């Protein structure tokens, strides 16, 4: 598909605000989920990233962790909650286990080959929001305000940051990716922020992507 942007056929929940917590890869694995569930069932609802925080052991919580693992989590658990059976706290706490909380399944995941823009193109294309890593420590991006995002020293093998690509298209001739972060509405484009798209593989985009499986 030339073009693709699920906050049209409202397969994306709202933006949503790490707080003093490094969850990023939590917010980035439910808004994978949400969109495989919206498509699944069509409903429309927030995750738990709560859940995930405090139950994936292979992660660190608050200090850090990986989509992948989230994603296995979700499925040797049989489940994650929603937001509202197991609310965001903004800290690590001890795994809750809520009876009535499952809202979502995961049967595994997919990862993207490494590094290949069109391959990622082609999973967002056909499986629907997917959970990307990129570098997110340059000045620049932290104060993304507008615009298709570039800047030549973005560090394609310093992933540090987890978002959503909801879809990607073109801006005024720049191709890019639509990027959903974590840090509030009020950052960046209302929680947004458009990055190159097949600029030499801008900040590592492609380079530790993956799709939950539902
Ligand atoms: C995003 O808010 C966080 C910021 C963590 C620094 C405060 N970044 C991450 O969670 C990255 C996710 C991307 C690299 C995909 N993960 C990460 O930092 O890994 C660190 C880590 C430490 C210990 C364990 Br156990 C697992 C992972």
């Amino acid at each position: 598909p030339d073009s693709v942007d699920y906050r049209k056929k409202g397969y994306v929940t709202p933006v949503k605000n790490q707080g003093q917590c490094g969850s990023c890869w939590a917010f980035s694995s439910v808004g994978a989920l949400e969109g495989q569930l919206k498509k699944k069932t069509g409903k429309l609802l927030n995750l738990s990233p709560q859940n995930l925080v405090d139950c994936v052991s292979e992660n660190d919580g608050c200090g850090g962790g990986y989509m992948t693992n989230a994603f296995q989590y979700v499925q040797k658990n049989r489940g994650i909650d929603s937001e509202d059976a197991y609310p965001y706290v903004g800290q690590e706490e001890s795994c809750m286990y809520n009876p009535t909380g499952k809202a979502a399944k995961c049967r595994g995941y997919r990862e993207i080959p490494e590094g290949n823009e069109k391959a990622l193109k082609r999973a967002v294309a056909r499986v629907g929001p997917v959970s990307v890593a990129i570098d997110a420590s340059l000045t620049s991006f932290q104060f993304y305000s507008k615009g298709v995002y570039y800047d030549e020293s973005c560090n394609s093998d310093n992933l540090n940051h987890a978002v959503l690509a909801v879809g990607y298209g073109i801006q005024k001739g720049n191709k890019h990716w639509i990027i959903k972060n974590s840090w509030g509405e009020n950052w960046g484009n209302k929680g947004y922020i458009l990055m190159a798209r097949n600029k030499n593989n801008a900040c590592g985009i492609a380079n530790l992507a993956s799709f939950p499986k539902m």
